[PDB]
């Protein structure tokens, strides 16, 4: 019997005409107004066109599925890819492990990091999915940032570009780590994730040569209601202004592909303060699937696999 390797991730639209479905999607049945579409089909068009991350979350979940079965002859997997706001749906993916006969599957989200407002979403649709079918059984994955390899891939990446700044300047350099911002209301009710993504930048700044860090937020909700903060582009700003860094690291670990939220939120908004200040810009290349990266997957899912009992 083959056990299910459900990869859940946000979906990205495959097509111009698919905006308008996604977006709806993404704002829960409340269509986006026509020029709403139209700024998000430009932010589409300013990255070059669409997002590679339709192709990068399959080259992910397939690239897992080999990972997992060329490292051993117990169980063979089977990947099944699961998206948030376009099809293949979360639940398209649990029907089709039904029909297969799968009994058994680990279910994983490509986000290292827990919070209510994503992991806790993918697993609901999924084990609510399951429910429904009777089956497959769902074990499900929660977070997995605090996994060595996962520490020590960024930590390399950061330590690689940093070599290529001038030691003179290096004491002038600054890492900025950040992830997706969130409401902050999350905190009244005890959501690790904040907590989660100072660890992580804790973790990574240990193993890195840059003598600075500060923990950012980034693509924050235009809802009156506060967010998790500082954005990113503001702390650069403060943090020029308090100790005029001329080098700005960003590592948006709370990622794994690069997307719109990389693209645009850091190599464009970021990119753009550092110039009017007249730093440098630095962002190492996500994880996407580098085989270090599949590698820190087939780790994560063979453990789970293990301690299942
Ligand atoms: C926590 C989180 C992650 C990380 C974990 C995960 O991966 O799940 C993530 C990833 C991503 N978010 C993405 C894109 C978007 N997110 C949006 C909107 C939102 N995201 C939110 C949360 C998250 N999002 C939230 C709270 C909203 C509010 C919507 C509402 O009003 O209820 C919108 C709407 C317009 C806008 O405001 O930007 C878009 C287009 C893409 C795809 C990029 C591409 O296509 O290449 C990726 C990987």
């Amino acid at each position: 019997k083959k056990v299910g390797l459900l990869v859940m991730a946000y979906g990205t639209p495959y097509k111009d005409e698919d905006i308008e479905r996604y977006y709806t999607d993404i704002r829960h049945g409340h269509k986006p107004s026509e020029e709403m579409i139209a700024d998000l089909r430009g932010l589409y068009h300013a990255i070059g066109g669409l997002s590679p991350l339709a192709k990068i979350t399959e080259a992910q979940a397939y690239g897992l599925e080999k990972a997992l079965n060329d490292s051993q002859d117990e169980v063979e997997f089977k990947a099944y890819i699961g998206l948030k706001h376009i099809e293949p749906f979360i639940e398209d993916a649990v029907e089709a492990m039904h029909k297969d006969g799968i009994e058994e599957a680990i279910s994983i989200v490509l986000a290292p990091h827990y919070s209510s407002f994503s992991v806790e979403a993918y697993n609901k649709r999924a084990k609510e999915a399951a429910d429904k079918l009777g089956g497959p059984r769902i074990n499900a994955i929660n977070d997995w940032y605090k996994q060595p390899k996962f520490i020590q891939m960024w930590a390399d990446r950061i330590n690689e570009t940093a070599k290529q700044i001038p030691a003179d300047e290096l004491l002038d350099t600054v890492l900025i780590v950040s992830a997706h911002s969130l409401p902050e209301k999350i905190k009244q009710h005890n959501d690790p994730y904040p907590n989660q993504l100072q660890e992580t930048a804790d973790f990574i700044f240990e193993k890195v040569v840059v003598p600075h860090y500060a923990l950012g937020w980034q693509s924050e909700g235009k809802t009156g209601e506060p967010w998790l903060g500082p954005d990113v582009q503001d702390l650069t700003r403060e943090l020029y202004g308090r100790e005029k860094y001329k080098h700005f690291i960003y590592t948006p670990v709370g990622f794994v592909a690069e997307h719109l939220e990389v693209l645009y939120d850091n190599d464009y908004e970021c990119k753009v303060v550092t110039d009017e200040v007249g730093a440098a810009y630095h962002r190492p290349p996500m994880p996407n699937s580098d085989p270090e990266f599949l590698e820190v997957l087939r780790t994560v899912v063979w453990e789970k696999y293990s301690n299942l009992e």
